[PDB]
């Protein structure tokens, strides 16, 4: 039903969308403005370590003064391979997608770093309150030359 | 109000249902979750140490997998669920967590707790593809592997 409600819901998940997909596009020293997108009390950061607790980075200040040291230690990425999910929350989206670059962490080799990532992005005033980054951090041992641990299945049907 | 939206709406519904009956499949109910899929349905693994996924394909290969996945896992439960909807009334994700016993050959049993994210894309009503994302180094710890530490030297606080 066309009511004001129905539609201001899906202005929101218009404009909210607009924001993921600039996020996403998001390349070079133009990641020195990622910030902007954020509440000023807003969060993000990667929520799969090897620690099993999240990296979270408090605070759109904080993501800027973050967004130093991501431009250094991941200096040509690029995300890949984008699909947006709205969600029945306007302001809740996914993106699965793929990333590719240099990992030039310090105490590694200079590396190449690629994975499958998934992106959760929490809205509130047309402005990102959360992101949280999803991968497989094994992926990310690989680049830096860490030995993967190995699990054995034995059993498992084929 | 159009009949291509009346048939989404329903198609979503449908779809939502199912996706809540895997979520809370529990015991030996797991042993038919694989009635859920398409007869050609893949589930699966997509976050392993090897990099590749590791799916399994077929409802009656899903089937047999559930027999290893009851003695692995002997009394799994998934939690705090999650589930979105999306634009596409055939694919919805979960957001949970997991735990339960690890019993798995060569290794201590342990408790393994995980957070997942699962996608469920449908066709005719039935799970065409399910897959399994999760951090595989909670896995290894529950297994007694030990995990490397990543350094991360410029990081600001
Ligand atoms: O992979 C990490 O070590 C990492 C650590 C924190 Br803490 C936050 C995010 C992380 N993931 C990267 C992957 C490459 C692009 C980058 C960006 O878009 O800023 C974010
Ligand atoms: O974690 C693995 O080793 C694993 C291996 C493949 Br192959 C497929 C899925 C896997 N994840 C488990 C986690 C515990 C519940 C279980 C289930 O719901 O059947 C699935």
């Amino acid at each position: 039903e066309n009511t004001s409600e129905n539609r201001a819901q899906v202005a929101a998940r218009q404009h909210n969308r607009k924001i993921v997909e600039q996020y996403m596009h998001t390349r070079g020293e133009a990641r020195l403005k990622r910030h902007l997108l954020f509440t000023e009390d807003g969060v993000g950061g990667l929520w799969t370590t090897d620690s099993g607790q999240p990296i979270a980075i408090r605070g759109r200040e904080k993501l800027g003064e973050h967004a130093v040291w991501s431009l250094q230690c991941f200096p040509d990425w690029v995300w890949t391979d984008i699909q947006i999910f709205e969600t029945q929350d306007p302001n809740w989206f996914w993106v699965e997608c793929r990333g590719e670059g240099a990992i030039v962490f310090p105490g590694y080799p200079r590396g190449q770093y690629r994975n499958h990532f998934l992106h959760s992005f929490r809205f509130e005033n047309g402005l990102i309150k959360e992101q949280r980054e999803f991968m497989n951090p094994c992926e990310q041992f690989r680049s830096l030359g860490i030995e993967v641990p190995e699990v054995r299945r034995d059993g498992l049907p084929s």
